[PDB]
């Protein structure tokens, strides 16, 4: 599934992630724009290791998740293969415990390179919410 900015951020809203950790909503949906353009299937390969991003959030089979021929600390308990489904209640959950982790959401580059340094007061004033 490719979510839509105020469909995810609705969906995110729901889920009790505006302001979770101190992140706003604005930089929850940021992050997934860049990590993966809104996309439940992305995949990103090999990488810096022998690991892989999964889904929305690009979440690591080396830390978060177990994969296949990339054993793993499982931090998320999950097998890498939930993140590449449509429903994004996992991802959330893993997301949840990512950025309780000392670097915060800088344990995604994408939203360093393309949210940390933006203003985003105005990136979800076309949502309804």
């Amino acid at each position: 599934k490719i979510f839509s900015k105020c469909e995810l951020a609705r969906k995110l809203k729901s889920m009790g992630m505006d302001g979770f950790h101190g992140y706003s909503l604005a930089n929850w949906v940021c992050m997934a724009e860049y990590e993966s353009n809104f996309n439940t299937q992305a995949f990103n390969g090999r990488n810096s290791n022998g690991s892989s991003d999964y889904g929305i959030f690009q979440l690591n089979s080396k830390w978060w998740c177990k994969s296949n021929s990339h054993s793993s600390a499982n931090a998320c308990n999950i097998m890498c293969s939930k993140f590449l489904d449509d429903n994004i209640d996992d991802d959330i959950a893993c997301a949840k415990r990512v950025v309780k982790d000392p670097n915060g959401m800088s344990a995604w580059v994408a939203w360093v390179k393309h949210c940390k340094g933006k203003d985003l007061s105005k990136y979800l004033a076309s949502c309804n919410l």
